[PDB]
């Protein structure tokens, strides 16, 4: 679990969006696993506006955060769950590092801010959906 609070937003993994967050609905994308809802209270997160490659992400499965170098957000293959078929996730950023599926959530940082949340993994990777490229969450 876990998400971003930037302005009036709130950014969750859409398989994770709650009765709330759909009455509420800004915008979503299947293909990307990103829902935002808007939100009465101000929030505490920053958006990184950058390239970096190397950061460091909350591990709620080991309550610990670490460092990881990470793919450029493309569309990578994803395996069918209990939430979507089989498809292609876009935006996906690929690492080497532990995550668990109840880590879905956690977030990613680079100096710059907010890079991602944790949105797929197995076998000692760790995937995070990209929220760099959504300008409109801060204006
Ligand atoms: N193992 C593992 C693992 C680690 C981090 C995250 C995950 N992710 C998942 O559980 N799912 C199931 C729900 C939809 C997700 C999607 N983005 O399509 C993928 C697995
Ligand atoms: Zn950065």
């Amino acid at each position: 679990s876990g998400a971003i609070y930037v302005g009036n937003y709130r950014v969750v993994n859409r398989h994770l969006a709650t009765h709330n967050d759909w009455a509420n609905l800004v915008w979503e994308d299947s293909s990307r696993d990103l829902l935002v809802s808007s939100t009465t209270a101000q929030g505490c997160d920053t958006i990184a506006r950058c390239d970096c490659q190397t950061g460091v992400y909350y591990c709620s499965s080991r309550r610990k955060h670490y460092p990881v170098s990470f793919s450029k957000p493309s569309l990578i293959f994803v395996e069918a769950s209990e939430y979507y078929p089989a498809r292609y996730q876009s935006h996906l950023m690929l690492a080497v590092g532990h995550s668990e599926p109840g880590d879905c959530g956690g977030i990613l940082r680079c100096q710059h801010g907010v890079v991602g949340i944790v949105s797929t993994g197995g076998n000692g990777l760790v995937g995070f959906a990209d929220v760099r490229d959504l300008l409109w969450l801060d204006e």
